[PDB]
């Protein structure tokens, strides 16, 4: 029988050390390998092209994703530019969401306006919107759902079907759930790719990307792609992402018993206009989130009553929220997107996509939610002084 | 409020950065600091005395514990050497457990037969064989609750009360339950120490120690000690041990979860003979574990029906448990005690411990229960056919 | 004074930690940074962006080359990548060398069939060929000297001047000498760039790129493009990076005396047909190297008589010289281009470029200059033996 | 051919990986390694006993010193500790040197006191006072040549021979030269030992030791006491300090050249009173440094007329020397033995030592000599300005 999602990700590379049987996989850093003997090149020749270490996170991803490979990028805008540079070339068209990261926003505007490929900016949570983007014939189709941050949910298997009757790829960014909450490629996708940064690390130590194949023959192409522009990661990287990686099951059992006690305090709370969190009954798109999502997540926002004076007088003063960017880590944070996350946006794009200048995110921790439900409580506090 | 156990080991070192504001913790590796001029040393100057990195962890392991203060050593065995060096000369008596860790019997009888000091063997859980040691006037008494590998439980305000009447210290090994499931220190102990290599690392990556003082100035005499004797760790190794210290909660509550399960399979199995686990209702012990334990803990150990044929059946084909040494990893493993762990006891000391030829060891991991389960029911069979 | 290029190198980052004053820099690993309060970022957000680490590197790299700023890219092919999206667009055509790294040649190869810009491969070295691709107005122009492995020279002063005649940007790639040995940007080159895997790191143990710019405008762009792609470097490769960079200078005195004497050896040695070294004053450009260069170097390549057995003789039974990719390390290393690093190529661009099937290239490493000198006169011998 | 030491060093590990021939070796951080089957250890079974990356630095030591083994330490004093444990025992006597590190004087007047065993310290460089400790029947005589921080110049064929004639045991301690200068094992010594924190690692980012033992069986009694104590170091330090080796012999060519030329200024500069180094052909023990070294190093230190003003005065506007403890890194630094290196030691032993208030240690580094002669001309002006 096999094992599940949450066993192999544990056992990924233990008692996989052919030199000694070391437990835990070696760092294998080096740039280069001998060959054995003239013409023999070993199964490894050049850390650019294939390292084993980098390879166990590769085959682990792969295996939780459910495809044929995965490929280790210094970053996750780079495993997004991999899959850009990889299947699209001059004359083909792109279909996007609205909502998507703004660093994914700022790379699609910038590679368009150079004629990389044409881009076709859509809301794929609206069938119209959707429709007349496919009906331009597009190589490929790129959902990002959770959406960072206003936790839009789009519909996976609706959208995969759709695109390939028109004969598009479809690629997922799945960052904002990880494997152990969503599997993109069960609905068919093409492709899935991670900032790794996020909870699959899970210790905002490691910044990289990853992109996983459902078939063996696009997984090569992207294997090819990475070694002849040079995007692939770190060997060391890949060792704390592996080590990581062990503890995402639990790290996420943690995540999401904090986040549910904390979309109750600020859903009707009266400091609190608005809450974005899939958990929510009242969210659109809670239904499908419960369908196509094993959990609702850890990541959250919200609008506060009282305008820029309660959001300073909100953020200044947590104890437990740290004021970063980034998600997915141990340590709970807050970011304000208009000013941070999203900055890479124009003011218009940020209208467009529906995310004002009052929305605050919550990177839910694994704290004890009593502390977390205290610091809360105090800038709402904070917040309601203001009026 | 100060905060949660949880929320400290999370928290350790985040936003403590006043270089940069790096949320998680630079490794400091440099052996030397500068002078801040002539005559002005700053807080840190040699890595061996001390080191920031190091004391994140020396900090974040006295705060769980309730210490004045942590030093970080290079391992296990060496927190254990560091307290005989700093506690101890010859005349002193030491008393310590006859069914301790076979390294530390190795250490302590070593130590004793070069005239260290005088060492009294004895049943700390059994209250004669502990007032005849307490009636011979020792300087320190050593504690290890639960006891490796057969999880007697020593009784922890008894034992401190008793050794406090006749003006001995107490020091306790606490490596097999860790801070967030039993605080020495409340007991009243001078001294918790801890291999770190197990469930505070967590991810069998990392050999280490760590000792806690209850006392500042016992806490001063160990850093004295530690940096003369050069018994300190690395850096890096205390920002792995910082980083897996960080999911201690979560990975303790899987371990829990997982290691009630298999209790509830291997007691009253037809092929179990005895199980010694803490959490059974039938284990001597029990009712005091449950007042002095926040939990049972995840190691366990037992005997088979069916001699070594068994045995060896038992332990060839399992898939998620490694054989080998080591405990507290988020990897599932076994270790047979007589050839491994307490293979540096004589056959004597073994028997006087009552540790059998046929005992086998768990730590159990944060695997899915169900693939623990499935794998440990094939083990029986295999035994079964043995017969 | 400023200090000598040797001393900043020993230095970069020395003694500059204002947290504890470490002598040696902290390894800054973390993806975030906490902001100062709400609105105000610090000097460092988030890693792929900007990371202080990496930082040292690319200003160490910055003082040594003569340049306003570095950028630290996942490699050296990532670094080539940079520089050909922050500068090129659909329209403007590319002049490269015949003779660059196949590598290089697979990647401009492979963007100028996808139409990202129009590519021109030219010999840089004679006239006619270098004024028929600068009459065609090209918007940059790369020169790879000494080339890779013929060791071409290529007239940086030239090249440059005449490229600036048709308003052309230059960017080296200068891995095979390192700052140490030749400063592009002397000559008045826009950009210059290295394999960072090569001499600078010196340890065969992290595979990375530099770009370094001579303006700061053009500086800011590359910190844009690098960002904006995820094309940065992780931290914990910049800090082994720059530990390597601090025995640039010293690793540069023995590979320069170890690779004269091996010149000396191979150089009409009855079975050595060409030496392809710019210390020999035979090697065509040799007096340009000893003008626009500091030393010759030790990297070469050979013909051997006696066809492909003399080869697998001479190869099979290296003891110091193991048959692997890559160059620059503190370990001698040998290559057979045609089937190794030149493997990208076709027949047809090996066979334009002059690189036979009989080409062996050298990385001189600081071993004793006797042990090497040994080893080699013992392959010379293996493959006299197979006439 | 056996190869030279520093080919030895640079190629320590290089190709000597099995599972995927990696050049350089890969870190073996595991805690653990796995059984072959029950009761079949494999070559590893748990890093504080044996890890093989630390095996790497042991064994590369040993072949550089001639002995049969090495054991490598979390710290030089541990390695100084392990020696002191796996050699003596109460009713011996050991002979020390009155001038050693300060760090070891702590360590044997401590580890006296407590009766481990008996204290001679005497100086080793005059006849009267060796033969009158050697006339008490020691069972070890610890060498510190040259001397930290006066460069004395113990005889190790006439203090090695004395001591076998009496039954006594040698350890020398070669931090201050390291295994590429100075191998007391050809002159007769059981043991040497490092600090691999200094020359060995070479860039002040670990703190290490190692002890080689010339025969077998002592080697085989110190992996059991370091195993049994824990005082054995982490894997990756022992990668940080083998890759650090690997450009000793080349770093050590530039400290010696900078260091010849630093001796010429001080030696009758009029600001100086007094330089210590064994090159100078006026040092006592020049010519006996002269034929048991392979060079004079790059330690020396010095007495300022002009008393404590001059001093402060040198010290501040120092740009390349920085001011703090350590030595044997690439980096220059400056030290003040009397209230840094030894200000572990009583004002008594440093007078009885003849260390005085006004002595600076200078560890010369690789930078430019140019630079390194600038800074001290304008240091010795800044004194000339006090009188
Ligand atoms: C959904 C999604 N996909 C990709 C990524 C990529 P990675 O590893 O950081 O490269 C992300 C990252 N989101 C992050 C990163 C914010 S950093 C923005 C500031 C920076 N100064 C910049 O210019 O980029 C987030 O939403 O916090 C994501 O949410
Ligand atoms: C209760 C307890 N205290 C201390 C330690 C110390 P450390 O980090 O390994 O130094 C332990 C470790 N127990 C471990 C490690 C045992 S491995 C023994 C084999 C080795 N060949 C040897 O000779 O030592 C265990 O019981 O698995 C412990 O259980
Ligand atoms: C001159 C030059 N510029 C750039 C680079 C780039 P980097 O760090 O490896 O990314 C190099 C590297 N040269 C190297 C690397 C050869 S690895 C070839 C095999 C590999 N299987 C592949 O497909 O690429 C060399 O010439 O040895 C160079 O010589
Ligand atoms: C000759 C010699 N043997 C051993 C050592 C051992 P290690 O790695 O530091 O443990 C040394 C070290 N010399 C170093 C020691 C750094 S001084 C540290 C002062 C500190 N606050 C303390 O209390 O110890 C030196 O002389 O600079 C040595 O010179």
């Amino acid at each position: 029988t096999p094992c599940t999602a949450a066993t192999a990700a544990v056992r990924a590379g233990i008692d996989r050390d052919t030199a000694y049987g070391a437990v835990t996989p070696p760092i294998v850093l080096s740039s280069n390998f001998s060959f054995d003997g003239f013409g023999n090149k070993r199964q490894y020749d050049y850390t650019r092209s294939g390292n084993p270490t980098r390879d166990l996170l590769g085959e682990a991803l792969a295996e939780l994703e459910g495809g044929a490979g995965g490929v280790i990028t210094s970053t996750g805008m780079g495993a997004i530019n991999l899959v850009l540079n990889a299947v699209l070339q001059p004359g083909d068209t792109l279909v996007v969401p609205h909502d998507a990261y703004g660093g994914s926003w700022r790379l699609f505007n910038a590679l368009a306006k150079k004629g990389h490929f044409a881009l076709i900016t859509a809301d794929l949570t609206v069938p119209r919107s959707l429709a007349d983007a496919l009906a331009q014939s597009p190589k490929l189709v790129l959902i990002e759902t959770p959406s960072n941050p206003l936790l839009r949910i789009t519909d996976l298997r609706f959208v995969i079907e759709a695109a390939k009757k028109v004969g598009a790829l479809t690629v997922v960014d799945n960052t904002f759930l990880s494997p152990a909450l969503q599997k993109p490629l069960d609905f068919g996708a093409d492709l899935v790719l991670h900032s790794t940064t996020k909870y699959i690390n899970g210790h905002s130590d490691v910044v990289g990307g990853a992109v996983v194949a459902r078939d063996a023959e696009l997984h090569q192409q992207l294997v090819w792609w990475a070694n002849a522009l040079g995007l692939t990661g770190s060997p060391f990287d890949a060792f704390l992402t592996l080590r990581g990686l062990r503890t995402l099951d639990a790290r996420l059992r943690v995540h999401q018993e904090n986040a549910d006690a904390i979309a109750e305090l600020l859903d009707g709370h009266a400091m609190v206009n608005q809450v974005y969190f899939p958990g929510l009954a009242t969210h659109p798109g809670h239904a499908l989130a419960a369908r196509q999502q094993k959990g609702f997540g850890a990541m959250m926002s919200f609008e506060l009553e009282g305008g820029e004076a309660a959001v300073r007088a909100f953020v200044d003063g947590l104890r437990y929220f740290t004021l970063a960017e980034s998600l997915g880590g141990v340590e709970s944070l807050i970011a304000h997107p208009a000013s941070m996350t999203h900055a890479a946006m124009t003011a218009e794009a940020r209208a467009a996509a529906g995310i004002s200048d009052g929305l605050l995110r919550l990177s839910i921790g694994i704290e004890s939610a009593e502390d977390l439900l205290i610091d809360l409580r105090a800038g709402l506090s904070r917040a309601e002084a203001t009026l």
